[PDB]
């Protein structure tokens, strides 16, 4: 047993490792979206940069779980970071729809971890999730939803002028 | 009788109370429009902010009537602030049309109060309305009218691209 | 269903709408207290300003619930803002006693909403209440209680000199 | 006829001369109150200074009528400035009560002049009164009324401690 460990259930330790894999997976998916929108035959550079920044944010989310694990006396266990679901992302609307789904998948995992922490009576882990993850997730989901609404209003996927306008005025 | 009261008719005192209720009602209607345009399935944030700011301005208009009432020795009497006419506002054009009508309703009430003040030979109340309310109202009506003209030019309600453009360049 | 909605129970959505009505009601009550203390036959301007500021704070509390509702994918539904319980507030002690009761009523509603959020397993809503509302409420209640103690010490309601002193040194 | 004169009735010209005498009379009354509160056996120096400043303001009101008369092509005609009604002013409450009455007398004269200007269809004179005199008068009356309320609360005339407190915290 780690000398620092106190009130930290094995199940929570394992679930933190799984959560940080998922954050890394989200990072990698956003990296793929960046690369897609930077293609010469896609060429929506503000959209690309949005996804690049979000890739970096997800990596920070993962690193914060690594630090957390060690603070509690758990042990970081890494697994493969699976490649993203798609190799190409269609257009801004399709990518934003995939991003919304990804953020809701990550949110569900965070909520499930909070429920586990609640079941194991771990207020420190509950606070960490509430203070560092859950509100950021709600904000991200709202932002992407707002973007999807605007992309639909702009006539995506068919309206290329609308797609151009979005890249130049929303991001 | 209040020790400060001079040349202040009971009818004017009552009409000032009614006017400040109407200013509060206008504030509340603009708050509703703010909340509508901030919905994830509406997502026109500059439009939302326009209405939020106008909600705050109307509250200031009400507070100025409260202060006025006390300066003249009248007594502020509050009534319920009725909820807005609609729970949802359609789109930017529909909301701006409702805002125009609301501003003209408020203007008519201000003009009616000026006529009452004139009938009761109350130059202080006439000056207050002329100096603090009537020109602001004309300016607000002109601004909203100009917006409606532009929204129609942009093809509202059908043209979603036009609605997007308005939010990004007019507000 | 809103595209952003996740883990947000209908009951919580409705209770958030009710809570923001109550915040608006509290704002309106404080506006009435402001107007009372600004009367020429009351004339306690620092007390009046205390209540005016608190009216503005309550409006901010309401607006934050509107934003919250939209972030979660709920829909803001407004109701009439009822006029305050009284048209005149007696004196500083009576008004502060009414303010204490109002703050405890608002606090109870916040606590009840937290219990609902707990029952529906909504940690985001719990965190929002804990981080943005519950401590502010405890602080406000303590401040008003401290004022009441001092007003009683100063001989309110009978001791007009004590009432004057409070306005000049406590607020 | 003055080369500049246009739409300026003889009756209005005469009433402007009477009004500026009354402003000078008000100035002189406030000078007397200053001197009273500066007596070694009265010795309320902040009260004295309040009245001295108000004496200066009334002189400015008179001078503005002189300038007005000449701008319109009327001719300033001066009369004696009558000495104040009293040689001694009792105490702060008695003096403030006399000041309230004086301000309401001046206000009535301004309102009567506005009615004359209205009857003679002189919008320039109406505007001058509304823009330069009537609101200042309402403000002054409200301020003095608020002071009287506080002096009564403080137990004037009998409560010397209350009178001291007023001088040290209200003025
Ligand atoms: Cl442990
Ligand atoms: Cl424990
Ligand atoms: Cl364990
Ligand atoms: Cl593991
Ligand atoms: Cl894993
Ligand atoms: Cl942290
Ligand atoms: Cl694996
Ligand atoms: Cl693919
Ligand atoms: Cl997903
Ligand atoms: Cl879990
Ligand atoms: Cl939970
Ligand atoms: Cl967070
Ligand atoms: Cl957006
Ligand atoms: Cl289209
Ligand atoms: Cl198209
Ligand atoms: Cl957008
Ligand atoms: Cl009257
Ligand atoms: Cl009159
Ligand atoms: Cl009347
Ligand atoms: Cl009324
Ligand atoms: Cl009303
Ligand atoms: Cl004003
Ligand atoms: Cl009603
Ligand atoms: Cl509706
Ligand atoms: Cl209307
Ligand atoms: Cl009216
Ligand atoms: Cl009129
Ligand atoms: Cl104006
Ligand atoms: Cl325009
Ligand atoms: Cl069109
Ligand atoms: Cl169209
Ligand atoms: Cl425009
Ligand atoms: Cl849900
Ligand atoms: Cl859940
Ligand atoms: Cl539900
Ligand atoms: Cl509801
Ligand atoms: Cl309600
Ligand atoms: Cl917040
Ligand atoms: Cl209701
Ligand atoms: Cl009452
Ligand atoms: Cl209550
Ligand atoms: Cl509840
Ligand atoms: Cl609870
Ligand atoms: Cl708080
Ligand atoms: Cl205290
Ligand atoms: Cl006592
Ligand atoms: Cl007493
Ligand atoms: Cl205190
Ligand atoms: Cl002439
Ligand atoms: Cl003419
Ligand atoms: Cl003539
Ligand atoms: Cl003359
Ligand atoms: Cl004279
Ligand atoms: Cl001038
Ligand atoms: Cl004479
Ligand atoms: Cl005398
Ligand atoms: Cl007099
Ligand atoms: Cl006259
Ligand atoms: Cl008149
Ligand atoms: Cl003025
Ligand atoms: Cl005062
Ligand atoms: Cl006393
Ligand atoms: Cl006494
Ligand atoms: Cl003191
Ligand atoms: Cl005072
Ligand atoms: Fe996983
Ligand atoms: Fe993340
Ligand atoms: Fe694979
Ligand atoms: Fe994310
Ligand atoms: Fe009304
Ligand atoms: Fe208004
Ligand atoms: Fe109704
Ligand atoms: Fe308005
Ligand atoms: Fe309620
Ligand atoms: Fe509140
Ligand atoms: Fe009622
Ligand atoms: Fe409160
Ligand atoms: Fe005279
Ligand atoms: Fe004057
Ligand atoms: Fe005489
Ligand atoms: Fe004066
Ligand atoms: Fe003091
Ligand atoms: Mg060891
Ligand atoms: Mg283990
Ligand atoms: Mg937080
Ligand atoms: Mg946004
Ligand atoms: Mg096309
Ligand atoms: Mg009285
Ligand atoms: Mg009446
Ligand atoms: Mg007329
Ligand atoms: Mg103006
Ligand atoms: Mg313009
Ligand atoms: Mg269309
Ligand atoms: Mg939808
Ligand atoms: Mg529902
Ligand atoms: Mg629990
Ligand atoms: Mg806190
Ligand atoms: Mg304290
Ligand atoms: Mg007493
Ligand atoms: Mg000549
Ligand atoms: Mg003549
Ligand atoms: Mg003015
Ligand atoms: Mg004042
Ligand atoms: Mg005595």
């Amino acid at each position: 047993v780690s000398q620092v460990r106190q009130n930290y259930h094995s199940d929570c330790e394992a679930a933190v490792n799984r959560m940080l894999n998922l954050e890394l997976y989200a990072s990698y998916t956003y990296s793929s979206m960046y690369a897609f929108f930077d293609r010469d035959d896609v060429a929506l550079h503000n959209v690309a940069e949005f996804f690049k920044e979000h890739s970096h944010a997800e990596r920070e989310h993962a690193e914060k779980f690594m630090k957390y694990q060690n603070k509690r006396g758990g042990r970081v266990v890494l697994q493969d970071i699976k490649k993203p679901e798609r190799d190409e992302w269609g257009n801004t609307l399709e990518a934003m729809q995939a991003a919304l789904q990804l953020e809701k998948t990550v949110n569900q995992a965070l909520l499930d971890l909070h429920k586990l922490a609640t079941d194991k009576v771990d207020p420190h882990l509950c606070d960490f999730l509430e203070s560092e993850y859950l509100e950021a997730q709600v904000k991200a989901i709202k932002r992407i939803g707002d973007f999807i609404t605007n992309l639909k209003r702009l006539g995506l996927p068919e309206n290329g002028m609308g797609e151009y306008l979005f890249d130049k005025h929303s991001v």
